[PDB]
């Protein structure tokens, strides 16, 4: 990555809140990037949901998922959440993130052609072990907010080490706000409550492109109570529209 | 165009406006478009705006527009609106339809490649006479609902005669509504209030991808009235909620 500037005002949001988390900003016009803490920037969680976008990608790339217009059928089988049981898109799936949807397209990706994409992307520790439906859940994988950022934004770029009509499949269905001027790709991440001395992890990462401007970020947080889950978009917001990324 | 049903109680909007115009709704699950008026979904009308989804294809597709990240500078000079006065993305302009910005792309396209593209994508009459720049804005250019629904479908299934990442590039640039399974995709279209007994045209053009579901749509109406143009969007809206879209 370029350079980074630690900015501990930030933590303001954070105190308010007591949240232990890092967010990390990065402005493309000046490659350029700047965090309230340093050393959790560079931390590795579990991506949580948040690996339904390398996943998502693999999975068009490998052929497992045939096109953009794939529809998800749901067997009628009970699933986790209400939410997930209905056909969905592959926006959809990603949108509500559908768990088992991608644990089926995990499974069909399959162990080898997994780490080889995860080498590819360079994507945190690459430690698939455990279980093929469930390595970026409970497993053993692990990113950084850093790269997290590096990673969305040679997905912005079109340079990760796939198609580039399936990197641009993938970004539309990261859309998550749109206007004129304004657009917004994220996707968030929940692995849970954790356990004792263990907290869980929450994520919000994505990319702003506000006119000409691109901001890229990421952020994770500590968690373990579920009452806390939005703040992993209240925080990042408030400090984006604090930096006049309103 | 799989089949179209003409509804006539779709009308019911229109004439509370007192408006003469046409809606196409197609439901891609059943290959089935309905519309309030046969004749005039298959009238032809200036696309005005509505134009830059062609041409944002084509500016691609022969090299004029670098890649979806190029940015369109703005030298300065004023321009019809301070909204255009400003730099922006390929996005952007469709956004804010910026049409100065559209006007030089085509330009460089050249009345021969813009001819030729056209007659790829079957787009209307394909009478691009009168201006290379101003075609779509007074010009000869004509298509009807039934003919941008078609070319909007073609787009959304990566079937136009063109490379596909230039089509994903184009659509993600028309999203103007998001929502975890609702997301919308459409351009507006105004040739101004016209002369007298010759009105201008308001479109409306897109689609909407609802659950698992796809929408087409195309909505024009004669307008003289500035004050009126609201209507290209109430309209459909009326209409597709009546649907339950």
């Amino acid at each position: 990555m370029g350079s980074i500037t630690e900015n501990t005002s930030w933590n303001k949001e954070f105190s308010a809140e007591a949240v232990n988390g890092v967010f990390v900003l990065c402005k493309s016009s000046s490659k350029s990037c700047a965090t309230n803490d340093l050393a959790r920037a560079s931390k590795e969680y579990l991506p949580a949901s948040t690996f339904k976008i390398p996943n998502a990608i693999i999975g068009l790339e490998t052929g497992v998922i045939k096109n953009e217009h794939q529809v998800f059928k749901w067997d009628g089988k009970p699933r986790a959440m209400k939410q997930w049981e209905r056909d969905l898109t592959l926006r959809g799936a990603i949108q509500v993130s559908a768990v088992p949807v991608f644990q089926q397209i995990a499974r069909e990706v399959g162990e080898v052609r997994m780490q080889k994409y995860l080498k590819k992307f360079s994507y945190g520790n690459q430690n698939i072990s455990g279980g093929i439906d469930k390595f970026w859940l409970e497993g053993q994988l692990r990113i950084s907010a850093v790269n997290q950022v590096e990673f969305l934004e040679s997905l912005y770029l079109n340079k990760l080490s796939a198609s580039k009509e399936n990197q641009l499949i993938v970004k539309e269905a990261l859309v998550t706000e749109a206007a004129p001027e304004y657009l917004v790709h994220s996707k968030t991440g929940f692995s849970g409550v954790g356990t004792e001395s263990n907290p869980g992890v929450a994520w919000w990462v994505g990319w702003v492109e506000k006119e000409t401007e691109v901001y890229f970020f990421a952020f994770n947080m500590d968690i373990d109570n579920e009452s806390k889950l939005p703040l992993r978009k209240s925080i990042p917001t408030k400090i984006m529209e604090s930096e006049g990324i309103i």
